[PDB]
């Protein structure tokens, strides 16, 4: 017999459980509905659903007329709106964590054991007809010819909202300290183990490898002086697993928290960034506290760079890629009457739905030179040849290309998206519609309604067969593109809420530790509350060069 | 100059931040007080400092009066009170935690890496006069003087709540789960990353050990059949770490979660039951559930008696230590509202404050025979040749002995209380009266105050100098009793925190796992909230003996 729980017969957060030999029952305890299929709503949950907007609609609200949101900005109704959407957009969150690539049902080896990407949905059971649900084709499309096809860029597409490299590569640098999946173990577990953002980056992922790039003197890292400007230790006086072309002289690598930030300059120069920032930090520090150690001055260090990062993150980096009018700001202060997890466990969704190579141009610009990929990447002297401050100002410079409507990723790195639809059929992810009504929306209907046009979307129903035998990363790319916007409707729906709760669930965050004693004195509790993406990089360099996400008008 | 911080100068939870060479200053951010020392109440915590009650005149309520406590069980004044226990007896307890060993500081390297015991008050600074404070002898007392004449058992006093063996070792077999301190690594670290009910004592400490454990069929664990009757598997059949006396034969030998329950019947008594429960309840699953698998049968079955574990402590084995004439009950849903944390951290203040081997009798009555220590311990044919229910009869039916007042623990057991001693010293805990403040009490003004009496009092003040100078495991047994109550106030006050913390921080009670589905349907989540003592033992034997926490009338 047919596997019933392969038809997704329970909606709105309703847990399918087999019965028996072709039996099912769903729990829709606590999922705002009842009956066989959680499909009745109750009297409250049923006024919520009616008295709602369409989120088209409120894309429109928050990006257009500005009259009222510089009002709403400057009054209280920020604050409510901030914990309005706050407390909402983290709720369709599972917290402690239910699934992972092994489990689909709630276990307690899938909540001890760290190293799983935990999950949103539970996988497509192994014993149904089509490798997506009881639907669709027998045979998934050929994941070289749908990127080829669909997710190939043909023209350079720029980003709408002014987007330049200086953003991607901070949201590729950003994103690899939880992002971090080990190729021993396979698909579907992590070597981030801080499962969120620990600034594993910057300090490695485990005790050995942050010792080995500690200078253990007033809590600094180790580094090394080249043209008189301070750059990240060699391997040679940092001695680091590093990902390295062979050959290179082991004086001018440089040793990282993340083994991989040597292949792009743009990242290894975020990684420089970073160290200066520390050991900026660590000399205020013992500045003000001169009786402390080198582990007392690393670990507040720590703790204030992991701030000032999620703080520049909430209210500049997310507030470029939403475009909104009302203004984001970091306060975890807004969650303190809720009843808020401060834990987060990275879900194998959020690592595909983030793969943002889109963002990549054609080829790089730094001032009157540009240089291609085979150029660009692998590029061991670019960094001190041009200096953090040129760097920075050229990527600044230079748009970075739109995410969603697809045929927008570059041929270089095209490879990436196919390995990805790959990965996504192991890891065995539900079908795309099946991830919108998850999200709060209402499935597609038909490929024309999900692109938005015809020709692209013929095809992919000849693909495809059926709308709801869609898979996850290809409908993400190709769903039609907000009006002027980065990328479309479902990435925003379904992102923010992992984005949300990667951010605010970190414990600094949190009531016990969000107060100015756990960083040092008011000194580095201000530095988190005032920080900038101006002044982390002004602040160490000679000169300040035009750093911003978004080009010059 | 001398360390500012060494003389606890802030109260109320403020923390102690070090300026300069000689200042410092104290966040009392979100303490509830203000000024330099956090001395300065707000007006509603003055509120609720004036109309407190005192901790013995609470104690008198719930142990008094037994009319009016029948009639509040029956109604909704029960759940209303739970709430307001849950509320106040958890708020004491950081979560995320703070600080451990190494780091008397908020740090991630604290949070994150979870072998660290956390802790509740940093360390007393190294760099100061006296081992305590500023305050008392540049000495401490001798260890094994103090346990010989103060904590030394010399004539059997027994427990006046009827507390029986088959109580005490339940609390060291339950206890030994999160209680698993690693000897290579050095006191102040633990094995048991769970960090509470993980059933680890069951399960084992790591996937190696559970899957040498788990028999692969059914979810059940490996067995082996004596006498027609269910035992674990000799360490041949399972080859796992166990320690035991050399040279003993293996298919003699039996394998747990735990290593040590081998050296006492009654902890290898309670796995053996555990056992036979966990392979009952998988064949119940099985029974509903035909097409699930190995892996998912055994954590669904985990699950299960985690919970059923949780009801019987809560419901059970505090309702007996507590002596409460309010009927407590395991119910999740009571902190549903409430911003509960669920997630715990063993912090080794609770790891001294439960070592509780005055509860161990003189000599273990077994109906006809009185088996000494030497007879008893290490025994590994005692459990077989008698049976489950023999054993579980005879504890039941013996008394055990009272835990605070002091000189109660047994000349053989008592070089545990020496090296408690000695691991309290190491780990450089605060002094006793420190502990009553962080935990909303009074400090005792002299020795005399603490035991009641004037004896054993004025020896204390002649050992200690004063009693600000006091140790904290000292303190805890040597306390005043309640009036007929098995240990005095601070005990009640200290434990409560962190025994609901650990109990009600396991996820299975947060929203997102308290439901049918978590359980495999309903006989999972009726198993648990049904769970009974009379019922873990009596469904799992022939017959069914006399089993409970307190011996008969
Ligand atoms: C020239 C630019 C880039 C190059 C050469 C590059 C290269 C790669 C490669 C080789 C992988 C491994 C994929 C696999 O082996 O299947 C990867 C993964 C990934 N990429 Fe990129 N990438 C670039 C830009 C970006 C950008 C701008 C983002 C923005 C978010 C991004 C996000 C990610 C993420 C999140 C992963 C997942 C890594 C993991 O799961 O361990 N990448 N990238
Ligand atoms: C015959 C009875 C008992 C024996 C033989 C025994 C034996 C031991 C031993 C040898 C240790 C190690 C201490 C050290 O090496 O410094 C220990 C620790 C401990 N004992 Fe017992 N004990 C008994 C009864 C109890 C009882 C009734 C409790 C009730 C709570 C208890 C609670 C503990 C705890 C919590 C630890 C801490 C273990 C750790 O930190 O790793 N013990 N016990
Ligand atoms: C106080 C602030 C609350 C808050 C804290 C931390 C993070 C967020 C966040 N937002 C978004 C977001 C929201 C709406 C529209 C567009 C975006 Cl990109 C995202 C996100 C979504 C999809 C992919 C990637 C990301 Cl990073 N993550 C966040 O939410 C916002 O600030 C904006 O929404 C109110
Ligand atoms: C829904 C219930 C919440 C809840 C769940 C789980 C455990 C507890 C708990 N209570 C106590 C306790 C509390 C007050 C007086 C006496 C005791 Cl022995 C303890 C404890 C204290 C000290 C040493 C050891 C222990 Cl085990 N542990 C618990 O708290 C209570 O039920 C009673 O709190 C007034
Ligand atoms: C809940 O959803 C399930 C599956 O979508 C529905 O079951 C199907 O019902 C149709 C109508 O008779 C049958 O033709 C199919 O054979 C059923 N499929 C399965 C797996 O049972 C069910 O009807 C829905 N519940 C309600 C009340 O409508
Ligand atoms: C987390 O789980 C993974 C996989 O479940 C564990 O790694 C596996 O461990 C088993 C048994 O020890 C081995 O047979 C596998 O070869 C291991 N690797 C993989 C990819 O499965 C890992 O040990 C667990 N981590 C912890 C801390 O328990
Ligand atoms: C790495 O980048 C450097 C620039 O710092 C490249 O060297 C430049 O090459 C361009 C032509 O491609 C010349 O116009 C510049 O004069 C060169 N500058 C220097 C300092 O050499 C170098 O070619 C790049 N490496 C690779 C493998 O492409
Ligand atoms: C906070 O507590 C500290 C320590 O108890 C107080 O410092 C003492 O103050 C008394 C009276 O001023 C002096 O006699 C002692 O010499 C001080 N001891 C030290 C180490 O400085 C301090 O006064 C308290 N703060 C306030 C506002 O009362
Ligand atoms: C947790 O911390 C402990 C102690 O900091 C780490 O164990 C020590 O690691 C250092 C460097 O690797 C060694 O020099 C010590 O000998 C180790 N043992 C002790 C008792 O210090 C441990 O590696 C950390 N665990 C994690 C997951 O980070
Ligand atoms: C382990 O316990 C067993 C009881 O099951 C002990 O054997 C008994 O010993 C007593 C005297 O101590 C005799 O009266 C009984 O006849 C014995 N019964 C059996 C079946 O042998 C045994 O001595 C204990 N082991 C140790 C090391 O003390």
């Amino acid at each position: 017999p047919v596997n019933p729980c392969c038809y997704y017969p329970c909606q709105h957060q309703g847990i399918c459980v087999r019965f028996g030999l072709d039996r099912y029952q769903c729990d829709c305890t606590r999922t705002g509905y009842s009956g066989p299929n959680c499909t009745i709503p109750e009297i409250w949950t049923w006024l919520r659903t009616t008295l709602r907007p369409s989120p088209s609609f409120i894309h429109f609200l928050l990006t257009h007329g500005r009259w009222l949101w510089d009002f709403v900005n400057a009054t209280f109704i920020r604050d409510t709106l901030m914990r309005l959407v706050l407390t909402v957009r983290s709720n369709l969150i599972p917290s402690p964590p239910t699934y992972n690539i092994a489990h689909d049902y709630i276990s307690w080896e899938s909540f001890s054991n760290v190293s799983y990407y935990t999950r949103i949905l539970p996988s497509v059971p192994r014993d149904c007809p089509t490798p997506m649900d009881t639907k669709g084709k027998k045979q998934l499309p050929d994941a070289e010819f749908l990127s080829r096809r669909f997710l190939l860029r043909r023209k350079f597409i720029p980003d709408p909202q002014s987007t330049n490299l200086m953003f991607a590569f901070f949201a590729q640098h950003f994103t690899h300290q939880f992002f971090k999946t080990s190729g021993k173990m396979g698909p579907g577990f992590t070597k981030a183990l801080g499962h969120g953002v620990d600034l594993g980056h910057i300090y490695g992922d485990n005790l050995e490898r942050q010792y080995q790039l500690r200078l253990f003197k007033d809590g600094k890292l180790k580094y090394q002086m080249l043209n008189g400007e301070v750059y990240p230790p060699s391997v040679e006086e940092a001695p680091v697993l590093m990902h390295y072309p062979r050959g290179i002289p082991p004086q001018s690598q440089m040793a990282v928290g993340q083994e991989v930030f040597g292949l792009l300059p743009g990242l290894m120069l975020y990684a420089t960034i970073w160290l200066r920032e520390h050991n900026r930090v660590c000399d205020l520090l013992k500045a003000e506290h001169p009786t402390w150690g080198d582990e007392q001055l690393f670990q507040t260090a720590r703790l204030i760079l992991i701030g000032e990062t999620i703080k520049i993150v909430i209210e500049e980096y997310v507030q470029q890629l939403s475009g909104y009018f009302l203004q984001l700001k970091f306060d975890p202060e807004l969650l303190f009457g809720a009843q808020f997890q401060y834990r987060n466990r990275i879900a194998m969704e959020f690592n595909q739905l983030y793969h943002w190579h889109p963002l990549m141009p054609d080829s790089f610009r730094v001032g009157p030179q540009d240089y291609s990929y085979e150029q660009f990447l692998f590029n061991t002297s670019m960094l001190v040849d041009y200096g953090v401050e040129a760097l920075v100002d050229a990527f600044s410079r230079q748009p970075a290309g739109r995410i969603g409507g697809g045929r927008n990723i570059d041929h270089h790195i095209l490879h990436v998206a196919v390995d990805v639809i790959k990965e996504s059929r192991v890891l065995r992810l539900q079908p795309f519609n099946e991830y919108r009504k998850r999200f709060g929306m209402k499935p597609y209907t038909s490929f024309q309604e999900l692109t938005g046009e015809k020709e692209m979307a013929a095809e992919l129903e000849e693909l495809y067969g059926d709308i709801d035998a869609l898979e996850f990363y290809p409908g993400l790319l190709l769903e039609k593109c907000h009006p002027n916007s980065i990328f479309g409707e479902s990435m925003i729906e379904m992102g923010a809420p992992f984005s949300l709760k990667g951010l605010l669930g970190n414990p600094i965050c949190s009531p016990e530790y969000w107060k100015a004693s756990t960083f040092g004195g008011e000194v580095g509790f201000n530095l988190v509350k005032t920080a900038t993406l101006k002044k982390l990089v002004c602040l160490n360099t000679k000169t300040c060069p035009y750093v911003s996400f978004h080009v010059p008008d």
